[PDB]
């Protein structure tokens, strides 16, 4: 399997955020 | 399998977010 | 598995978070 | 697995952050 | 697993910001 993005744009405007990870943006692995 | 995306545009403006992982944009791996 | 991006922007302009982990951008490995 | 990334940009702006972990930018591990 | 970044660019411009870890840039191991 593979994921290929390219040229990706994105603006974050994220408010009253409680207990949240990675809130935002995310390209990373992430383990709960 | 394999998953081409291009040129990807977004906008983010989430409130009141409780318990959440990755909210907002999220390109990567994420396991709970 | 791969996760191949090239080229990626990102604004952040989050407000009143609270508990977050990597608020704003990510890209590493995080573990709850 | 494995997570390529090329020449990313970021700008970054949060207010008000409370609590929070690696507020910011992060590419690293990071252990809650 | 591996994370390979090449070049990346950032700029930071946290405002009010408390009880924070790494706030700013983060690239090496932090541990909660």
């Amino acid at each position: 399997a593979e994921f290929r993005h390219d040229s990706g744009y994105e603006v974050h405007h994220q408010k009253l955020v409680f207990f949240a990870q990675n809130v935002g943006s995310n390209k990373g692995a992430i383990i709960g």
